């Protein structure tokens, strides 16, 4: 631990901009949890991505 | 659409804000190549869990 652990459990994360295909995008809000919304759910996406590579 | 995506790749795909954490960016920038920018680049990695997925 020399440089761990920013934000606090919530802000830890830096803002990316990025682009996605619209009419996938309207498509993936028709399968997403009502509990979760678009931004929260590619976070979670990319999070289990990064572990894997 | 049934499966095409708006002309011009200008416009092609919508811009969204993803924020992903300080240390993965860190990890991830040692092994981006030198031709594709980020905002470009990440674009491949989100596809993927639309059409694969």
């Amino acid at each position: 631990m020399v440089g761990r652990r920013p934000g606090g459990g919530l802000k830890d994360t830096k803002p990316v901009v990025v682009r996605l295909y619209p009419d996938e995008i309207e498509a993936l809000k028709s399968r997403v949890p009502a509990n979760t919304s678009m931004s929260a759910y590619i976070r979670r996406i990319i999070l289990n991505h990064l572990e894997d590579e």
